[PDB]
């Protein structure tokens, strides 16, 4: 099992950690969602499909910056959503095929009506979201750290 970006940053077998940049949208009125999908931009793979079903979760995702302190939202992961920040460990989606997928993993995001101006900043860290993958064959467990970074700046008019 093994992950890499949309601009080909590997995390190869026993996990690690990556970079990934995402372009935002722009401009996020009041009542309107701010969708970070990252499902466009992280993709993962496994091994030998035949012989081994590896088993992956959002073990946790953390907000920071500008997405910490002026948005609220959920993460959802493959079709069921959950909090965000989360508060525990995702149920396991799992991975057959050598093909790189995407991992199924998008925040929905609302600016609150405290949210300033310039929400989020280019360049700057947003989220961290921790893939844990486990298999039905030994007693593998590693961590695929994502640092989620803003390639552009949100405002939020008013
Ligand atoms: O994605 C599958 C597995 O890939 C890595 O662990 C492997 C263990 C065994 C084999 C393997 C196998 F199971 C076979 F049946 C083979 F014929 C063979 F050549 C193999 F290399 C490949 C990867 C780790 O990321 C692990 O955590 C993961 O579950």
């Amino acid at each position: 099992f093994a992950c890499k970006t949309a601009n080909g940053t590997a995390i190869p077998i026993g996990g690690g950690s990556a970079n990934v940049y995402v372009n935002l949208a722009p401009v996020v009125n009041v009542g309107q969602n701010l969708v970070v999908d990252l499902s466009t931009q992280i993709f993962c793979h496994n091994d030998y499909p035949e012989t081994i079903t590896d088993y992956v979760t959002l073990q946790r995702g953390s907000a920071y910056g500008g997405v910490l302190s002026n948005f609220s939202g959920t993460v959802k992961y493959s079709g069921s959503s959950y909090p965000f920040p989360t508060t525990s460990e995702t149920p396991r989606v799992v991975y057959n095929s050598r093909t790189d997928k995407p991992w199924p993993v998008a925040l929905y995001l609302t600016p609150v009506s405290s949210a300033g101006g310039v929400a989020i900043k280019a360049g700057s860290l947003i989220a961290v979201l921790i893939l844990r993958q486990t298999n039905n064959y030994n007693s593998d467990d590693f961590q695929f750290v994502w640092n989620i970074y803003a390639n552009n700046d949100v405002v939020v008019p008013t």
